[PDB]
């Protein structure tokens, strides 16, 4: 409807595949070459589903911070016959908190939805389904079962991916430039 959606709408036509594990269905990030991120409630293994092709997983790391604090962010990397579109300079390099973002979700069940969420917070710690978590971001959207993994943009920065929610807030884990330095 309006530039933050375009932006938004970019990503997704270019930047996403369907991600199936054992527990579920997830929009996944691809953010450069075969590397691409996924919320790691997602429990990736050595072989997972990309767009309902069997995809061999080459490496798969669990983000922690320094504190050896849970990130909630997986970086894997596929052995895909293609390459993402590399939008690592849409990464912020710092956590911040930002205006009028949108949430964006592509499965089986939500094709081609958009949420405008409206503002976000730096919201810190959370306690995630019972862990311990750094980096979260917080909107004020009641987000539901089947948005994980959802990628959170403004216009020219892709800030998050979308981990939980707690009926009337919506969190997602900050996507920092450091994660994708090679
Ligand atoms: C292609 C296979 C990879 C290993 C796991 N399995 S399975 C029966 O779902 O456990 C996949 C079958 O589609």
């Amino acid at each position: 409807m309006g530039p933050g959606f375009d932006f938004a709408q970019a990503i997704m036509k270019k930047n996403t595949v369907i991600a199936r594990t054992e527990k579920g269905e997830f929009t996944m990030l691809g953010v450069y070459d075969r590397v691409a991120v996924i919320p790691t409630h997602a429990s990736v293994g050595e072989i997972i589903y990309i767009n309902d092709v069997e995809t061999r997983v080459l490496d798969a790391c669990a983000l922690r911070d320094l504190t050896d604090t849970n990130l909630e962010i997986t970086i894997v990397k596929l052995d895909r016959n293609q390459k993402f579109r590399d939008i690592r300079h849409f990464l912020p390099r710092c956590e911040d908190d930002y205006n009028d973002a949108v949430l964006s979700v592509h499965t089986s069940k939500f094709p081609n939805m958009y949420i405008p969420v409206g503002q976000v917070t730096n919201y810190g710690f959370l306690n995630l389904g019972g862990t311990p978590t750094h980096r979260i971001l917080m909107y004020n959207f009641p987000t539901r079962a089947g948005q994980c993994g959802g990628v959170v943009t403004t216009t020219g920065k892709v800030i998050g991916i979308h981990v939980g929610g707690n009926g009337a807030q919506g969190f997602a884990a900050m996507l920092l430039h450091s994660y994708f330095t090679d």
